[PDB]
């Protein structure tokens, strides 16, 4: 065993915690939510992880530290009770990750890289959802076939090339703080139009301009024609919106500024069906008519703050897959306490930065269009970068296709380490394998369980529910910490100077209202399951 | 055991099967889904059902039929393991029927007995379902929470009066007979308000009239007021739909006649958002304001041919509860397959001329109003009672009141008995109760799994739970029966006339195709925990 605390805890740790949110669901995190609330997010979720990683110090200073993935540390120093537990939480944790990461890059691949590669179209006037919905479950079951036999195939391929995908995630980083630095002096040029507080989308129409002049003469635009079903400038089949107020264009990125952080420091939630306003503009106040509605930025889904934190929380897991390399290293008790919690600091710090970043930078009309639709659909992050917005692009899907493949590594050797132990034999069909040692029925497990979480085909849908599974693994880790301590079992003796029992109370409490924030009902169910068992025994 | 056909089993059934979706959601179907699709639905809903009776007559036929309840039959005749099953399904299927029948007699209480006894109100423009989802929750807990009381104290009492609440049932049916057959000679007059092919809603306006004249002067009427947002008769911010098309008023109930049955005899499904139209009216193309959607109706879910039949399909569940009196009984196995046979039969043919007579007197618009929002805020269905329309009103409420008390003095029963048999130890404490007989503990656990069909606050959306937890339930039944029969088990002797395997497989491959139809995605997932367990035994 010869490994490090860099290359041996870190590295994984900060490889597992980033991801795919970073990259599509901050800036609209941010716009909605105010960087006020948004910094209370991130405060609040990295809490949780904090509190449970001096948790897991505390079980790594004790005893021997078993040799192989961090299940053998719980299920020998905590009993098998809370041991299986945890595996088994763990384990649907990494398999609905697995569906999380390839939505978000199909995600990335329908609505920025290849635009007519779509088999489902959006027939008729609205419902331009459910062909979306049809159109992200079937990529979503060909890259999950696809994305289940290479791990089938090349297990020593995808550690081979495993990082690479780090590689990506920080040069991407870097490219975004690059081009925020030089946004001081000279910002880009994305032209937002606007009609009043309304904002509209571009990509339908050619000019942002109510009237243009071609071979000396005013002719209406096609922007007229869009709001007016006619090409003439005296008609009065036009909405009085159009008609009394006027068509502006502003700058997207206006730069960094004092101004800008200004206003968009508070929050601005919006219902299902609203269109994105501003608020310092001169807007007359008149009825629209219900066929201009889809010439606008609609918001998508309903936003409120408990919404939010289900969204951003698998930003921030990701702890208990650095101590996979428990045998490997040379002093396990040292690399490992130290390594989680330096990396969860620098992550942290770079949500931070980046959350006063993207309120300082970018207004936040551009930061209130998930999926991009007031800027030529662009990514507003990439926007941002300063090489060029492919590079974000591009980065953003190999990570998200890394990540997804790493989940599908590492998730049958979990099943695998619970299925050979006997401690449940409902599942101990799972403990067979190749002659290489590699997993061989546990892959179609989770193959088939990924699935179920694909066919709800959203991403914004998916993510609450990693929340539930994260949280409740992180909650019955703190309890396990507390109940030995309290109860004064002997062999449970941390040898960790920061360790009191009231800091995993408070993780288990805060993990637990954090529970029942993200989404409450099954909270509610799994709280009914769980003192179904504890009544049982 | 003195105990006839009639009064033994046939009343019970009969009694268990109509309640709640005859009275609140039969009008809506027929006049979205057409005449034909509604009898193609009740045909089909009805085959599972009766090919389930002719397999419970094969249980029925055979041995002793142990004494109490229906769950001792399948348990003795079968071996406990489709036993545990088929008592576990039925039980929650029971406990969550529960929860439809609250929710429905909150839905007839708030909207129709009493509008002002309502806590929250529709705040904003917008958002009139979230306030009533928190309206409905709220007296769900209260209802729920009195009525668990009443059983904790009252079983006598609700025993005693078991057969008011069938007598309310059939009185309300034969007034709806009584109606429709006096609407050929003489209709009532219902008037219908419309403009073009739009109706709209006459619960905000006074008269249905364009202009009107008072004082020997034209003056606008409210009308016009809530269209044109002035009071005066020659300006232009009247949206150019209501300038260009007139405003008429149709009778709503016509009478029943040949042209009626003709035109609501092809299907008219909407989607969420759209506004109810007719077909054959005059109306001119012009474009809408927004601010006078409010002022049509809506509709309110989205509608297709698989939300319809999850939603109609426990109106024919109800099998199994006619053997509930099966020590009783002086031959219990002529009265059990003759009876529930000759049930089904009955109220199948009350669904068939139900649909018939709906289709054939009112007219289709006035069937597409859920909530009867077309009509003055009155029901649907009491437009065509005789007398008046209190009476189907009063006797829905005491109707579902009824068999919402008669599912929670049922279930407890159930799981009581599956406690007491030791099948499964995780159940053994719910083995306790009174020194009468009467269960204690598992009354809780009724009462707190119909919570959670409570808190999702709408009849549309607990139906299809019922109708996957009921289908597997015989599905389960019919591959008990099948099976015994094809691998050759001695101990099981059908001694039935019309009784073969192969309708036992129509019926599993029936109630198999109705699980995938009414909601794919749990059925899915019911599939994979089903298959899960078929591979650990
Ligand atoms: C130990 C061993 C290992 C294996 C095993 O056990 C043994 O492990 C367990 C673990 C099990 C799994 C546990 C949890 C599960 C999650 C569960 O999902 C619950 C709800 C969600 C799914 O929603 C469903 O999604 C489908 C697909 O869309 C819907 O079906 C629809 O499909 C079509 C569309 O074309 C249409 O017919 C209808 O739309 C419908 O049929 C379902 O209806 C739907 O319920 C999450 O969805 C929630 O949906 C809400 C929408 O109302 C949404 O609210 C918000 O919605 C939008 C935001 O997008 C906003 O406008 C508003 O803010 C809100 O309205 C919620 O956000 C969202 O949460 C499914 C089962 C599963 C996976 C368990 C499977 C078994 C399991 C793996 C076992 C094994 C055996
Ligand atoms: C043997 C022993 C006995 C006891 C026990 O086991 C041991 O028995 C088992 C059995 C268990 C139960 C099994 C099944 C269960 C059902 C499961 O529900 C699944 C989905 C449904 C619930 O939807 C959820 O509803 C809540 C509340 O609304 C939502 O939460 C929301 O709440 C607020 C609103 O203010 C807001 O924050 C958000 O809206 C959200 O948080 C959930 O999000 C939601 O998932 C059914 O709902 C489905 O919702 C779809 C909407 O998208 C709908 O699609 C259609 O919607 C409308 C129609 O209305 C139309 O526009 C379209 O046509 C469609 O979009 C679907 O129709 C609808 O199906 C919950 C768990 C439960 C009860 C199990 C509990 C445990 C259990 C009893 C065990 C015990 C231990
Ligand atoms: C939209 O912008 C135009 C500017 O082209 C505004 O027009 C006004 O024009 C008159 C004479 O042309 C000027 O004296 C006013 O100062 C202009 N008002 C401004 C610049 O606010 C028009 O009023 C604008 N519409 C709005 C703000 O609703
Ligand atoms: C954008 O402008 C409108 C007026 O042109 C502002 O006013 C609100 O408009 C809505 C229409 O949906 C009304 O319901 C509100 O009563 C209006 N509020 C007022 C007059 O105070 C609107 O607030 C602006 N949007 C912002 C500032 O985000
Ligand atoms: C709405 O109804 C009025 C009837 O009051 C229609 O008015 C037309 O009026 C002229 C002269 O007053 C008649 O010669 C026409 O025969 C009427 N047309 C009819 C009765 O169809 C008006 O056209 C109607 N608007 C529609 C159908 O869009
Ligand atoms: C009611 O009348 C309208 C016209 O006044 C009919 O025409 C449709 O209107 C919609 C507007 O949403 C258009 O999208 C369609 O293209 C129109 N269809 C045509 C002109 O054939 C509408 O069909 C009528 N509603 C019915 C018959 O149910
Ligand atoms: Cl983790
Ligand atoms: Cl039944």
């Amino acid at each position: 065993p010869s490994m490090g605390t860099l290359m041996g805890v870190y590295l994984p740790c900060l490889q597992n915690i980033f991801g795919v949110i970073l990259f599509l669901r901050l800036t609209w995190m941010v716009g909605t939510a105010g960087v006020l609330q948004a910094l209370l997010i991130v405060l609040i979720c990295c809490c949780c992880t904090l509190l449970t990683a001096i948790s897991m110090s505390a079980i790594a200073t004790n005893g021997v530290v078993p040799a192989g993935g961090s299940y053998f540390m719980i299920s020998r120093s905590l009993g098998p009770e809370f041991g299986g537990a945890v595996g088994l939480c763990f384990y649907l944790g990494t398999t609905f990750a697995a569906a999380m990461y390839i939505l978000g890059a199909i995600e990335i691949l329908l609505t920025y890289i290849a635009p007519p590669a779509a088999i489902f179209y959006p027939s008729g006037a609205h419902d331009t959802s459910n062909a979306t919905l049809n159109n992200m479950r079937v990529y979503g079951t060909i890259f999950l076939t696809f994305m289940t036999l290479v791990v089938f195939v090349g297990v020593k391929y995808v550690n081979k090339f495993a990082s690479l995908f780090l590689a990506c995630v920080i040069i991407s980083i870097l490219s975004i703080y690059a081009g925020g630095i030089k946004s001081i002096f000279d910002p880009p040029v994305f032209p937002v139009c606007m009609l009043g507080n309304r904002t509209l989308s571009r990509d339908q129409f050619d000019i942002c301009a109510k009237t243009a002049v071609v071979d000396n003469e005013t002719v209406a635009t096609q922007l007229w024609s869009f709001f007016c079903h006619s090409p003439n400038l005296t008609t009065d089949s036009c909405d009085p919106y159009f008609m009394l107020n006027n068509v502006t264009e502003i700058p997207g990125i206006p730069g960094a500024a004092a101004g800008v952080l200004q206003e968009n420091l508070w929050s601005a939630y919006l219902e299902k069906g609203d269109i994105v306003e501003k608020h310092g503009l001169p807007s007359a106040d008149a009825p629209s008519l219900k066929e201009s509605l889809p010439l606008y930025v609609v918001a998508d889904i309903a936003t409120s703050f408990t919404v939010l934190v289900g969204i951003f929380f698998p930003s921030v897991t990701g702890i208990m897959a650095g101590s996979n390399r428990s045998g490997d290293l040379r002093d396990a008790q040292k690399s490992i306490p130290v390594g989680t919690i330096l990396a969860i600091i620098t992550t942290s710090l770079v949500y931070f930065s980046s959350v006063v970043l993207f309120g300082a930078c970018i207004e936040g009309v551009v930061l209130r269009d998930k999926y991009g639709d007031g800027v030529s659909r662009n990514l507003v992050v990439g926007t941002l970068a300063w090489p060029s917005p492919w590079v974000i692009v591009i980065g953003s899907f190999f990570s998200t296709c890394g990540a997804g493949l790493q989940s599908l590594t590492g998730a049958p050797r979990l099943l695998q380490a619970i299925a050979k132990d006997n401690i449940i034999p409902f599942l101990r069909v799972f403990g067979h394998g190749k002659v290489n040692g590699e997993p061989t029925w546990a892959l179609l497990l989770t193959a088939l369980i990924a699935e179920l979480g694909i066919l709800i085909a959203s991403l914004d849908m998916v993510a609450p529910i990693l929340s539930m599974f994260f949280l409740m693994c992180y909650l019955f880790v703190n309890l396990a910490c507390a109940v030995q301590t309290l109860l004064r079992t002997p062999n449970w003796r941390p040898r960790f100077k920061y360790y009191h029992w009231a800091l995993s109370f408070l993780g288990m409490s805060l993990c637990l209202a954090l529970m029942f924030v993200s989404s409450w009902y099954y909270a509610l169910v799994a709280m009914l399951i769980a003192g179904m068992i504890y009544k049982y025994i």
